[PDB]
């Protein structure tokens, strides 16, 4: 009991020249009064320093470490939205864990979530994720929000069948085939995709094969193309007389999977050289 105090006022000493004292204040009352949440939002804190808590508000604060957080298995429902967390293997414990909320954090590793396949929703939107391979193992996820991030390899849902909620906007995605069986969607987002090709050699007859595609294969018919370039399934084609360094092309479907409907919307852009 008195060392937990005692931590905590070390804890509030260490501060750098960040609310460490209303911090310290908040887990004295929720200590006290055993409550089960704690509201930590925006108090600037850079570290930290409780077996009724099941929801834990950690939004708008500088955490890098959440190794404290290791043993809280009573968790259900814990947001660090933005913070500074890269590292995620120390909620490998958090069984009872059902919403995760990491948006605005810049991680690109999230291999740790593997061990999390009862969450119910993930909220990683904003970040610096590639490789979404774990994902495939959270097959109780009924809401999952991935956008703006680096992602263009999304077979890994293609079995998360229990989803409602998915939102993939702002991403790297140019083929739709692995959501085809997603047919339990409500809500879907799939706008402003950036896709960039490998640089080919410039051509004054330039062919570039289109690589949209829908939740069926067939190849996405482009709405706008740069340099005056037409399309004739599966090419793209331009007449390009003098080097230019890009072209480009922007697409937009209405794509329909389960009771959800969605605007599939982007641009793909091919570099030049020579």
């Amino acid at each position: 009991k008195a060392e937990y105090y005692n931590a905590w006022s070390e804890w509030e000493r260490n501060a750098p020249g960040e609310q460490r004292g209303m911090a310290v204040s908040r887990l004295r009352d929720a200590l006290d009064r055993q409550s089960h949440e704690l509201e930590l939002n925006n108090l600037g804190l850079s570290s930290l320093p409780l077996p009724n808590v099941t929801k834990l508000f950690l939004n708008g604060n500088k955490l890098t470490d959440i190794k404290p957080l290791a043993n809280l298995k009573n968790l259900g429902w814990l947001f660090l939205d933005e913070n500074k967390v890269k590292d995620l293997s120390s909620l490998k414990d958090l069984k009872k864990l059902k919403s995760l909320s990491l948006e605005h954090n810049g991680i690109s590793d999230i291999n740790g979530l593997v061990h999390l396949p009862q969450l119910e929703s993930l909220y990683l939107g904003n970040n610096k994720i590639t490789d979404i391979t774990v994902l495939s193992r959270l097959t109780k996820l009924d809401t999952l929000s991935l956008e703006d991030n680096q992602i263009s390899d999304i077979v890994p849902l293609a079995g998360l069948t229990k989803l409602q909620n998915l939102y993939l906007s702002k991403n790297h995605i140019s083929d739709l085939r692995a959501l085809a069986g997603l047919k339990n969607l409500d809500v879907l987002e799939l706008f402003s995709q950036e896709i960039l090709n490998k640089p080919i050699n410039h051509q004054s007859n330039l062919v570039v094969p289109n690589t949209v595609k829908d939740t069926d294969g067939s190849l996405t018919t482009p709405a706008i193309i740069s340099d005056d370039g037409d399309y004739e399934k599966p090419n793209v084609k331009w007449h390009l007389p003098e080097f230019t360094n890009e072209v480009s092309f922007i697409f937009r479907q209405l794509v329909n999977i389960g009771g959800s409907w969605a605007i599939f919307s982007g641009r793909v852009t091919q570099p030049l050289k020579e």
